[PDB]
């Protein structure tokens, strides 16, 4: 048996323009996923977040669900433009109590709500006057940010100021795969630079505003193996993991390798942001999915494919990442408090004859990774907690919904949802506060 602390936090996890559809409902300003989806070649079958999993309509059903499973906290987005239409100015009460019903429901059902202030999707306003490209997004942020605080930080106490914002910054400004869509590395670094000052200044309004509550910022990471005998490695981790924001916020700079490769697409003077960007933080949230054979090839960089089970994203399974990725966190940076705010795994979903999804994969899958988790925290890793992503089959950005991540299924012709195997699975491992 493998059982965690008490107290413990066992959570599961959406965004809001991945579950909710309705986008343009009760006054909601477009966001740029809204005008990045409706263009076409831009997504997987031109699918949209029109529809999604219904969330907008369905909520109460979906808590119900985390209810009946005895899933302990939910981590879900809100979604900017419902609040704030054209980002900055006016307030749309009707985007407020959307999500205000949704955390008095929570609360009232005994589930911790762990709020994600930016997944993705930025007001399309906003974006027209340059989005993360532009400095003063740190002021919209933190004016979006105020308004949350002051309608909900009486009830919400745990809060996530950015979603993965190397992916915000990279795939959707340099890759251009991501909203808004463009491919300019200045623009790339620019993004990099303002999402971690606008992050700075949520805080610092944070503690203006809710002086009994926690705040931390989520980050993807991969676990990068060289394919011989390094430094490939070293910028991998320096780039596309924590580093490239935890290095700013705990030690003023950017990474070394970060600095080496990207200097000349920063701001001239973006030290002078530094001071500012070091503005205390309470937990570090780390997302984590794959492992990557990485080597120098004359970016620098190529992955090398392995045998290895992947999942339906291609991602090679590594279980031992997660444990990795703890260590390396605490060795690096000794962060107050971690959570694993997402982990999961997309597979090929089958409804069987008997009704029920026998997802075995994502089972071995979570399993696994929880058990790494566990570990960690046996060689004395601060994890509060593990958030799966995903309690629902959603739009996978990019890949549309041809990708499922839940634990529960979504028919999306009749928008059933049918609780699968690992949804079973982990209510009891969430029951028995660990695995047996
Ligand atoms: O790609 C899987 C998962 N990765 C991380 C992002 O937070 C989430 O929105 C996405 O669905």
């Amino acid at each position: 048996v493998k059982k965690f602390p008490e107290g413990f936090l066992w959570g599961v996890a959406t965004a809001s323009y991945q579950i909710e559809g309705s986008p343009l409902a009760d006054g909601a300003g477009m966001s740029i996923w809204h005008t990045f989806s409706h263009t076409p070649g831009n997504v997987k079958n031109g699918d949209t977040g029109d529809v999604a999993c219904d969330h907008y309509n369905r909520w109460k059903e979906d808590i119900e669900i985390i209810e009946k499973l005895g899933v302990k906290a939910y981590r879900f987005s809100i979604s900017w433009p419902r609040i704030l239409p054209e980002g900055t100015g006016r307030v749309n009460q009707k985007g407020l109590d959307f999500y205000n019903r949704i955390i008095d429901t929570l609360l009232e059902k005994g589930i911790t709500p762990f709020v994600t202030i930016y997944h993705w999707d930025l007001p399309f306003a906003l974006q027209l006057k340059g989005g993360w490209a532009n400095r003063e997004i740190a002021d919209w942020f933190a004016e979006y940010s105020r308004v949350l605080f002051e309608n909900f930080g009486d009830r919400v106490k745990n809060w996530i100021t950015l979603n993965e914002p190397w992916v915000v910054a990279i795939v959707g400004h340099l890759y251009g795969v991501h909203a808004p869509g463009m491919r300019d590395i200045y623009v790339a670094f620019r993004a990099v630079h303002n999402l971690l000052r606008a992050h700075a200044r949520a805080v610092k309004v944070f503690r203006e505003t809710v002086k009994d509550g926690k705040i931390g910022i989520v980050f993807n990471n991969g676990y990068f193996e060289p394919a011989s005998e390094i430094r490939a490695v070293r910028f991998m981790h320096q780039f596309n993991n924590y580093p490239l924001f935890l290095n700013p916020i705990y030690r003023g700079d950017y990474p070394e390798l970060v600095l080496e490769f990207a200097r000349e697409y920063l701001p001239e003077n973006y030290k002078d942001d530094m001071s500012e960007i070091q503005e205390k933080i309470d937990f570090v949230g780390l997302n984590y999915y794959s492992g990557h054979l990485v080597k120098f090839d004359p970016a620098k960089v190529s992955f090398v494919e392995r045998d290895l089970p992947k999942t339906a994203m291609g991602w090679e399974i590594v279980p031992e990442g997660i444990y990795w990725i703890l260590k390396k966190v605490k060795e690096e940076y000794n962060p107050p408090e971690v959570y694993i705010t997402e982990n999961g795994a997309a597979f090929d979903d089958v409804v069987s004859e008997d009704g029920r999804v026998h997802d075995q994969n994502r089972i071995d899958y979570l399993k696994a990774h929880i058990g790494q988790a566990w570990k960690a925290i046996q060689e004395g890793v601060p994890l509060k907690g593990y958030f799966v992503w995903s309690l629902l089959d959603n739009f996978e950005w990019a890949e549309g919904y041809s990708k499922r991540f839940g634990i529960v299924y979504v028919d999306y012709s009749t928008q059933k949802r049918i609780v699968k195997d690992s949804g079973y699975w982990y209510s009891n491992v969430v029951k028995n506060n660990g695995l047996e």
